[PDB]
């Protein structure tokens, strides 16, 4: 009834959005179980959550779970290209403040985050933070420190965001306790790997409709994202090569059946054209960055690529690829939104029939969300169940109400306990129809565990 | 006139040496350590009791320890795992070894006894290398005095580590130990990729069965279960996975496996009634990978599809209720380590009976029992970790510390990540892989040294 | 001012031409044909009625036929397969095209008639390019006189080749045809690898469902069933395969699939009691690939697990008994070409009902309906064969022969192996593959020319 | 006892052989189905079959199906290394003439074939021939042409053997009709492909116990054996490159996710050291030949292979590899039977620790049979049910008794009808517990087939 506290691309997409949310709910049994077990207890009664994460249909089920458990929220997306407009619209239509649309400008992105922080032109009395990448965390610490005084914690979604949180902690600049949601196994070894397995080839097909089978790929990185990216491409029949700086991850790539190569002769990146292994890069049809590092597909690499190669990044930020070099030197031709040919013939214009171009997806931004719809609902079930648990926990601990001395002892970056990790997994497994075996008392004795778990020591790597 | 050994057949030594020479080219991390430290002789003074599968790969581990100055006395940690030509080759070089493929339990206990006793008295051992904890166990139970001279234990495998931790918890562990299993260049290399290579290998050698198109059930989805499922799936088996750990079960689903229990609703009540007879009646092959007890029990064995293959790839045979099969069913030996278990009864059997199971390696570790275990280039990582672990604890000299300092170091520890990385680098180079070096700006960006380590200790890979 | 066409949106031409220029770089066999033949204008005088999915790939084919001298009038062979930016680009180049995504059945037949009729009279067509046999059928039945001027038909797909042979068998085929489907660079490329690429693509775009860990049932294991099963298995689906052909079933077993039937003992007696309700109740996704009628029937649909996805990738939508569902169940459009079918009845539905199926593309070709069909680099094979077949038959001038000579020329044939190999060579070079040339001695050894053909006509690849 | 008409390695191996035959019977339901359906009618009564094919456990079941149908046989192996000594022994212990053992010499090999052809010094009154590779066919036509007057047919198992029959037919030198067993679908596209998938990596593991994952393989040829060989290595995690002279098979390898390469620069094999791709071959850890052609792993390739590469051939004849060159120039070190280190440092002796060697399996003979046991029972079931049906047909046609005018009409090389092919596959499928669906009349009518089949036109490629 006269709700206006939102900004989306097209409110008339709400019904489409509601139809997809009702479907996603059937794909997210851990989340919906959290709704059922906790709705009547309202464990988030009083929570006022600032949320900054891809405004997908999946995020929308996360949002309505938080709201169903009593929280108020104000929401923005953490990438300019990751929002699904029908999901944004549906969340707005439900009366939840949201500021998000696919294809924002950098200025619009920053404006959207401020709309969650500011209500009626002043700071919202927020007390919780949910983040994916650290951008909202950053603007709170740098621009609105007084707001953190009233905030109980941050539940942080992804690898890069966690890295920034730990840097602040080691520098004494983190102001509130955080939960590392990324490092739950039902997140990092679910979302980060299998999710990219599902969505990377999906995004490339939608952007280019390129045949992948029999073509040559180079994946930069073999962490969780690189593992699943490599799989996404190999299961399509690509000849996949992997680069790494970490010899352990490189060992895994070898054992998984990949050839480990470096873009630089002898792996030495001295900044010269001559250090590029030009013979290797001239063979590559597709390069994907997965590192969370800076400039791992650099300007010389881009100069050396096979004509018409595809270039994309599935790490969290776009600075994995020297796209700025490309804007400075090469003419860009939009094929369609989030697909650009970059003509290496020069800056001022281009020949429509030039064969010396590259195809860049989503302008170097996260490609699975930029050119497709990111991870599927049933994978995001695990990540977003971890989020809800982390919110309940930090909100219950009321860090913001401690004396300065208790705050000091209490400031930390923690992970969810294994028992909760295990319980999230059980619901995911049940979602597939899987049937977990129950230990007998003698067996639980024999391996020194409780029949209900945990089943592994905290040191276990899975 | 060297006689301080017992093997099946010394004339196999030349064959074993030829195979040892090949393995050294397949093991760059291990050989790199042999070359790096031979000059220092960092194990000079060490007297290592070793108990681990006497394979060609173990032979390269053994000669490395010796090249770094150690004395050793060796046995196998399993009655079926020895490669007789590896055993022979070692003995022929004057290294005390007591091992043959096909031992009895009584012979197995004697072989360990021979490493412990020298000329009828306890050898002045000061180090232990163990796979599974059997040698750790006999020392603590029958020769506790010897542990006063021992500086530590380097334990190879999951089951062994678990056993060390239980002693630690209970206050019964007498010397410190390194958990070699949990290096990433071991657990996520040996335990997974090793079983991927060697499980289907062993099934083919024992039965020469086609695997494609048939139904498998793998009990467990830890590192050995993940690897074992892949061994079968890549051959075209339709693989189902059983697990008690929901996180591991979640991985199995995501990896494209159906997760099932042998019991209805996953609840074992010890009766035939709780068996999923319909599930088990369709299973062509069952593989135990758990390190737990009785995970292929008697009722399961009664319900299995006629002519199913039964085997275990965890450390100990009690994963399968073979005792029950020995009590009630007649065993027909096909060839060594391959038995038909005729479910028609105890006294005798019909040569053409169709109601049998096939048991590989009488339920012992099947990859070692029916083939040669892991390939040299995988063991390379495990055994380089072992050497580094031996060098560490030998240099600590725990047995010479005063009590209060002993109390500080009485623990089960893992190798530092820097070392784990260094082993991995040598392995990657073995494949011709090329690792990229970080630039100074890039290393500053992700907060690591250009030289590593590259991940926090929490990282799971 | 060119007005002889009808498309969804002519202002999409520029986007279509960008995608056409990209797709030319993905189609070396086809663009090679422009180069070898555009100087000789072998299709000069050709007037081709073309009816095939109006995609970016069809656009490149279309423009290649024109570059070699042909006039064309074009429609699509499916109501949902058109890409509108392609139709727009072709229109804007001055080529008669009648096609948009989401036509009705009435509009579909209208669109075909606008190719046949020009200024309200029969076009003076002399060639046919068809995919599925719909254009062919309307000529023989409604405009038989136009065939007296037509030299031949080049038919794209398995279903249409079957219809042609039905006519050749009955003596009702009026002009000769090339069976383009049965080129190896077509059937074993397009039918198989095209569906591998494009089936999971279309399901992702339709539903965004995770496929890993879910249960699929693929009906059929011909070339489309092979590709589709791989499309799902490589995503981590647990795939079951149904077949009526024991040879194709044997391949599915050997490929690592469990072969099952929707019916007990495989006997479809038309009753609910014949349905394997346990199997169907576990299936998360069902895919029809047979080219047969009603292989996903009403009782299977009643028995499917709640929220199962239902789709067909065979040429014609009668593979699925959608008429049953239209008669008995309420349909909720999720978005275009995605429908929840609420099995609670016909009189409306509950928005939060859980007993529904999801139908893609209303049972029409799902890869073209919910994505974009095969990728350019695969269609390259198919469409090089099409172009070559057009030259073959046009240079043959069958319509100018006397009846007694027509009789001897009236057939359904495939391209000679040599052309098949030439297309394949160009496809291989597109990947950067390097074919090895035989030595004269080697060629003599195996009994072939150094230039090929390399296999006897009986060879199955 | 009393019966002495055989020569095997060790007769005491008979009991172990019998045990493996009994197992194999349960793995071969088509063969044992044939045995049950026809033992009563005795369709092979009076047949006298010269058999020449790898004396494995699988061949033993085949031999005993024929005997069970009324035939007498006299048997040798078609390869010097392929016999299973316990199978040979079990067969001779059953009272069946067999002349076969693992590790024959060339002189001994032809002696064994001769011992099947002669009984008591005079030619045996044979009247049927079962061959694998055409060697038996070749000795009969060259050296005992009179015996062919009494012989009703040849049933030929393999591609090389079929090629040789067609060339004799074209030349007018083939004296009796033949059935091409290789080209049943339940043979070619089962045995030739899936058989090698099972048995290639099997043989390499038994010979060397080498890790295959992460290493570089080069497969020469991508026919049925090539397709199966490549899959055998790739499923182990090898990085596999494929070479081919047929562009259609090369197109399949690309789409199958393989890089297609040639050992020669630009594919051009002109016999020069300069034509070799030294860079490529210096990266190859394993080369497998699958072609049925001659010298496809030649001297210069052997010179250029990466130190310690493994070299093996899975084609029928060992001349795919230039082993004669290696015998002439390099020193062979036997690791164990059928495993040789070939020291490229010279011919006269070697350094025991030389690093510059190749590993040659089975001395270049069929590696799956030389170093392991060839195909598994359940695959050979398809090949060998075809063989039995083929024998029944040609023995019943009584070609050798027909008038000359009818001989000329029936002198051909034929394949089995598709209906029998389908019936073989049905038994196979059933052996896996697969359930084949029955068409309804309406459906049968709609695709124009009978409900009983055949279900495909003869042009169908599967
Ligand atoms: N798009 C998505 O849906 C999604 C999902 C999860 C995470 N992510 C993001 O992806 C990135 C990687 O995440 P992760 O979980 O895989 O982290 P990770 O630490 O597990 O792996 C990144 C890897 O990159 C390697 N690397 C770093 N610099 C390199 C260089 N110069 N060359 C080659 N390799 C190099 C590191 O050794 C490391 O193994 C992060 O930005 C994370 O936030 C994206
Ligand atoms: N054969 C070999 O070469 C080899 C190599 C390494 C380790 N191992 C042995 O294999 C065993 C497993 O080792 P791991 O490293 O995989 O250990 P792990 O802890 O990683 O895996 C064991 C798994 O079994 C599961 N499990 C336990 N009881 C179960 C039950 N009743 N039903 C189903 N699943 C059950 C656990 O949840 C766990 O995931 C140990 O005995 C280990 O020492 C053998
Ligand atoms: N969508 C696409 O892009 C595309 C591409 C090529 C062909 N097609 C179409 O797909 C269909 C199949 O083509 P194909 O080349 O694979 O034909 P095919 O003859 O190779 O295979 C069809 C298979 O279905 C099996 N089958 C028939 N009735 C069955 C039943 N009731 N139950 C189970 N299995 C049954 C047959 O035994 C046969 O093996 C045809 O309509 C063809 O025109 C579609
Ligand atoms: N070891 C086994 O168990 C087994 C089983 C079946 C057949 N075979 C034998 O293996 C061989 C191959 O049989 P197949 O059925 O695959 O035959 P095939 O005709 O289908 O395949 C052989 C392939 O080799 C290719 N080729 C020829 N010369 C080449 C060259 N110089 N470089 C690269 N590729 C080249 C051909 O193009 C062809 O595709 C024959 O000798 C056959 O009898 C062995
Ligand atoms: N679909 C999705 N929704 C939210 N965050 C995501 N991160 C990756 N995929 C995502
Ligand atoms: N096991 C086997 N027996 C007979 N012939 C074969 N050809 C390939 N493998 C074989
Ligand atoms: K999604
Ligand atoms: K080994
Ligand atoms: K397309
Ligand atoms: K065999």
């Amino acid at each position: 009834a006269g709700f206006t506290d939102y900004k989306v691309a097209d409110i008339t997409l709400a019904a489409w959005g509601r139809r997809e949310l009702i479907i996603a709910e059937s794909e997210m049994p851990a989340l919906m179980g959290l709704r059922r077990k906790y709705a009547g207890q309202q464990p988030l009664k009083g929570a006022k959550i600032l949320g900054c994460i891809h405004m997908t249909i999946q995020t929308g089920v996360l949002i309505e779970t938080l709201v169903a458990l009593g929280a108020e929220v104000r929401w923005s997306s953490c990438n300019i290209f990751s929002t699904q407009d029908q999901a944004a619209a549906a969340i707005a239509a439900a009366g939840i403040p949201v500021f998000a649309w696919k294809g924002e400008t950098e200025e619009e992105y920053e404006w959207c985050i401020e709309q969650t922080i500011l209500k009626d032109g002043q700071p919202w009395d927020a007390n919780m933070v949910l983040d994916d990448g650290g951008d909202l965390t950053e603007i709170l610490h740098k621009k609105y420190p007084q707001m953190l005084e009233r905030i109980h914690g941050i539940t942080e979604e992804t690898t890069t965001g966690v890295h920034r949180l730990l840097d602040m902690l080691k520098n004494g600049t983190l102001k509130v306790p955080a939960i590392n949601v990324n490092d739950s196994v039902t997140k990092s070894k679910n979302d980060n790997k299998y999710g990219c397995r599902h969505s990377l080839n999906d995004a490339i097909k939608r952007g280019t409709d390129h045949l992948l089978s029999g073509k040559q790929a180079l994946v930069i990185g073999y962490g969780d994202v690189g593992k699943g990216s490599s799989q996404s491409l190999r299961q399509e029949g690509m000849i996949v090569k992997v680069a790494e700086v970490d010899p352990i991850c490189a060992m895994q790539a070898c054992m998984d059946g990949f050839e480990v190569v470096s873009p630089y002769k002898n792996g030495i990146n001295d900044g010269t054209e001559a250090s590029i292994d030009a013979a290797l890069l001239g063979k590559i049809d597709l390069i994907v960055t997965t590192t969370g590092n800076v400039n791992v597909c650099d300007a010389n690499m881009l100069k050396a690529l096979k004509k018409r190669a595809v270039v994309c990044n599935i790490g969290h930020f776009d600075n994995e690829i020297d796209t700025a070099f490309m804007r400075k030197n090469w003419a860009w031709e939009e094929v369609k939104p989030q697909v650009h040919k970059i003509h290496r013939t020069g800056k001022d214009g281009f020949d429509a029939h030039n064969d010396d171009y590259l195809i860049l997806l989503a302008e170097g931004r996260l490609v699975n969300l930029g050119n497709a719809t990111g991870h599927p609902s049933r994978i995001m079930d695990g990540s977003f169940a971890n989020q809800v648990l982390a919110q309940i926990h930090l909100f219950e601990q009321k860090y913001a109400d401690l004396p300065a001395a208790e705050k000091a002892k209490r400031l930390s970056v923690e992970v969810l306990p294994k028992k909760l990790d295990e319980e999230v997994a059980l619901e995911m497994v049940k979602g597939f129809g899987g049937v977990v075996t129950q230990l007998t008392p003698k067996q639980a004795e024999y391996i020194g565990v409780s029949v209900e778990g945990p089943f592994k020591p905290d040191t276990y790597r899975y």
